[PDB]
């Protein structure tokens, strides 16, 4: 699909039997999720940006389905006021930006 | 150009003849550039980000050249981590995406 940027770039994902929606995200390096508690090791991390930092916990392999696209990799979960679908993921479904 | 995602959006912009580099971000509603000088009259506002809100300068009607392609638009200066270029000026470039 083709997405135009009028409007916030939201998009359905799919994490273990919660579905969200998301922003499709190029000035996000990572992927970050609203707090929900997942299953399985992780390790915590901090990531900054306007206004500052907050805290995540980083899990690694986990699978997401990001538009009816297949996906699997790092997700940062904490309190961020938006799920945030970062470059690790947009590669994995084939995302570009085009102008 | 086509823009694949493994590495950082980054272009090269020019605004009030100098050469920045900038992100481009589809997650940001607005353009925000790192502390610079620009003539004419701005606006004290507030804007959000994950890690909270800062203060910045609001300049409207500001001319960017973004990779090669024209914008005037509204440009916010302030403590981002990085300059970003947000929907307000992505859109008025065409820019879309795709996957
Ligand atoms: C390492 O991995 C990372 C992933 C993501 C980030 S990030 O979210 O800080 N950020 C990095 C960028 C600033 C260089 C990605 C941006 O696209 C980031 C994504 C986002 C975060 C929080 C709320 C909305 C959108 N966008 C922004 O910071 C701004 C904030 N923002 C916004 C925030 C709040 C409001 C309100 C309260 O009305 C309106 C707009 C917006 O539209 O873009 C940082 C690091």
């Amino acid at each position: 699909p083709q997405i135009t940027l009028w409007k916030r770039p939201l998009v359905t994902i799919r994490i273990g039997g919660q579905l969200k929606e998301a922003l499709l995200d190029t000035g996000a390096d990572d992927t970050v999720l609203e707090e929900m508690n997942l299953p399985g090791k992780w390790k915590p991390k901090m990531i900054g940006g306007i206004g500052g930092f907050i805290k995540v916990r980083q899990y690694d392999q986990i699978p997401i389905e990001i538009c009816g696209h297949k996906a699997i990799g790092t997700v940062l979960v904490g309190p961020t006021p938006v799920n945030i679908i970062g470059r690790n993921l947009l590669t994995q479904i084939g995302c570009t930006l085009n102008f």
